[PDB]
């Protein structure tokens, strides 16, 4: 029977099931004081899906020249068309080809470049904006949204949204990669799968999906969204507190010198953007720092709410197509404040 949500990461994780509800500020709003991550379903069911799908970016924007990164081994591919990336995003026999001989899997490099969604895209613009989930924190005019209502003493997010393309990794040496690395940011964020493409080719590629699910320490709920449900997952994040992100950098400044890296003893790893907490270094952090996170799997239309300050990392699982916007929760102002 429907109900307005359930408690996922065995009771950790809030997830809302009705992302238009005028009454879900009731259910957030205490989950997101104590600093947790929020996840929100049904997203995709208020979005016009022709306007979201690869072919139409390519047909539209296919001749603007764009920057790609080879996710493997980060290799930048400079100054190529944008349609060279859309038109392999589920079609593999498309796809750019390493030195090796295999298909690559790509992430498009900041596109819409910077600011630019609004102006290249107003029809998507205004599809994403007017279905946003907790519209007072989200909208850019949000009566909790402070962004607009801040001075200077404070780090203010850029205009928004912003894109996040790429290709789901693949292969058993590829679950040790990240599409997105470990890192932080000052304001909150609401990241949304717009997409999810399960490609055809290299197409039967089911078993490597659950193995990284379950090795990712995906909860048993999770798991039942796959088997009973037939949705489409679409990328496995990892986020910690932002009360534990000092001890995370504790690690990686231990692990950095374990490798043989010679960096200074302030020096910060989660800012540098370098690492992904793979199973080994996951565990390494529970076992020997006393941290643990939150495991979700983010499925078509799932928003995922990034609190402030939360040190997080994404890996596609299937080629994504991810929107998201920034905002200033007045729950974790502290974060962006510039002094002390
Ligand atoms: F406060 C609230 C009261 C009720 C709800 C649930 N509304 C019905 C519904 C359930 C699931 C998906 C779509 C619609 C949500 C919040
Ligand atoms: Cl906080
Ligand atoms: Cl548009
Ligand atoms: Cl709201
Ligand atoms: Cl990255
Ligand atoms: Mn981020």
């Amino acid at each position: 029977s429907m109900t307005s949500h359930s408690w996922l990461c065995d009771g950790r994780l809030l997830c809302l099931h009705d992302p238009s509800n005028k009454n879900n500020w009731k259910i957030f709003r205490e989950c997101w004081k104590q600093g947790q991550p929020v996840l929100v379903s049904g997203v995709h069911k208020k979005l016009k899906s022709e306007l979201w799908k690869p072919e139409a970016f390519s047909q539209e924007f296919g001749d603007q020249d764009v920057d790609l990164v080879n996710c493997r081994n980060c290799a930048i591919i400079s100054d190529v068309k944008v349609r060279d990336f859309w038109d392999g995003f589920e079609i593999i026999c498309k796809r750019l080809r390493s030195e090796d001989g295999q298909p690559m899997v790509l992430k498009l490099k900041d596109w819409p470049p910077g600011e630019d969604f609004r102006d290249m895209m107003p029809t998507r613009f205004e599809d994403l904006m007017e279905n946003l989930p907790l519209p007072e924190y989200t909208k850019r005019d949000g009566r909790l949204n402070l962004a607009s209502r801040l001075p200077s003493y404070f780090v203010r997010p850029d205009l928004g949204p912003k894109m996040y393309n790429a290709y789901g990794l693949i292969t058993a040496e590829d679950r040790r990669v990240g599409t997105t690395n470990l890192h932080l940011d000052v304001s909150d964020a609401v990241n949304v799968m717009v997409y999810v493409g399960i490609p055809i080719g290299e197409g039967a590629h089911d078993e490597e999906v659950l193995k990284t699910i379950d090795e990712g320490d995906a909860d048993e709920v999770t798991k039942e969204r796959i088997h009973d449900h037939k949705e489409k997952p679409g990328a496995l994040w990892h986020i910690y507190a932002a009360k534990d992100a000092e001890k995370i950098r504790e690690l990686l400044r231990k692990v950095g010198e374990e490798q043989g890296q010679e960096n200074p003893p302030d020096h910060d790893p989660i800012h540098d953007q370098s690492w992904y907490l793979d199973q080994t270094l996951r565990k390494r952090l529970y076992e020997e720092y006393g941290v643990q996170g939150w495991a979700i799997v983010q499925f078509l239309g799932d928003a995922v709410f990034i609190p402030a300050g939360a040190p997080h990392q994404v890996h596609n699982l299937y080629s994504c197509i991810k929107v998201a916007e920034d905002f200033v929760s007045p729950e974790h102002v502290k974060h962006c404040f510039r002094l002390t």
